[PDB]
């Protein structure tokens, strides 16, 4: 995957006329939108469709898919029958779960992101000591694409030795929860930015600063 | 809450011809429908309202939420906007994220459920290590509604130990994963159930029969 000045945006803004308006306006800047549950929840799975149409943006589901295999693969399907280019599936359920939906991924020509560690001081408690096994999990299933925390560069790093440089490597946690944009492209492929543009007054130029600030990664 | 017939159904039909049907031909037996993703994500949320329309039934909205906070709070909002009496959250992601939706159901007059083990082989592998203290977790932030697993009795019966008596427990895998009713009605307040009722060629029949085996239980 090819993600323009390596910045996702996360699209969490829950009215279809805001996130259609803030998108349009950062569109310039970014090519890879992660829309999650937030969004779809509130305006439904056709606005995949809608961003598509109105920007042609590779489209990353955010669902952080946590189910049983059966409902893993019900999830997948109804997500990339909408036309979600990636999904999002969490690791801690296990091998079986994931496996689930890189076969679904498999079948309809679309990637899976597997999230190994969390952002949140929450992921200290259970998800954080599974990490690196998780990772290494992935690794064996033939996960190419990873999640893994901006907040945490040590962490970040470790994820990135265990997936090696061949690994797609996505981080969120940079600005509103205290992550730094450089210090995490020096692992990640690209950041995950949400709050930081999409509720900034100026979202083209909250968008703009925060690739002013990496351009030298660039 | 109080659930009909201690029997949950687990509505994972994608189509909503096909789960209107099946929903109505077996309400006179239930009155409590867990929706999660399969269906949403086909129908829409609008599909919330239109089990509320059609049947007198409670909906549970099984989402796993598993996010950081700021997500899950989004998320338990708009799903209790569209209707939801209750939400189902994964425990593993930790303390803070599970407060973010008991936050937004005490404030919507909502319940929340706490996942703790999950059924599917998979989750021995991460999740069942940590069960027990997510489930402490749980009775440490005052959670009173847990799910746990029908097909790992003595994992089952551990997990209504930590939450007490006075807790709330359902549980899936009855039925197609293998789990037996009546065994984890010993230990749980309802079971939920999926296929064994919606793939039957007279799901009305099916349920019945569920009910029929657990007579005693009621
Ligand atoms: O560990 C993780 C994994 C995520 O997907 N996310 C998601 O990334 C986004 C971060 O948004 P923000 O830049 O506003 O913090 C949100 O959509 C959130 O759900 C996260 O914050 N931490
Ligand atoms: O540990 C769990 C937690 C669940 O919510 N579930 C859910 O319970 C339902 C079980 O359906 P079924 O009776 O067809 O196996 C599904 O909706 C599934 O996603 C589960 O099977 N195991």
């Amino acid at each position: 995957m090819d993600v323009m000045n390596r910045l996702i945006l996360a699209m969490d803004l829950m009215n279809r006329d805001d996130a259609l308006r803030v998108t349009g306006e950062v569109r310039e800047y970014i090519d890879t939108v992660k829309i999650g549950y937030p969004l779809v929840l509130s305006e439904g799975m056709d606005i995949i469709a809608e961003f598509r149409k109105r920007f042609g943006c590779r489209i990353i589901a955010d669902f952080k898919v946590a189910d049983i295999p059966e409902t893993n693969e019900k999830i997948c399907r109804a997500t990339f029958k909408a036309g979600a280019d990636a999904i999002i599936v969490h690791g801690f359920p296990g091998a079986d779960s994931v496996r689930a939906c890189l076969n679904v991924a498999e079948e309809m020509g679309r990637e899976v992101f597997l999230l190994t560690e969390m952002s949140h001081p929450g992921a200290e408690m259970f998800i954080q000591g599974a990490a690196d096994e998780i990772a290494r999990m992935g690794v064996d299933l033939g996960v190419k694409n990873y999640v893994g925390p901006s907040v945490r560069p040590e962490r970040l790093s470790r994820l990135r030795e265990i997936i090696g440089q061949d690994s797609f490597l996505i981080s969120p946690g940079a600005g509103a929860q205290g992550g730094d944009p450089g210090e995490t492209l020096r692992f990640a492929d690209a950041i995950i930015v949400g709050r930081s543009i999409y509720l900034a007054d100026n979202p083209a130029a909250a968008a703009a600063g925060i690739i002013e600030s990496i351009k030298d990664l660039l």
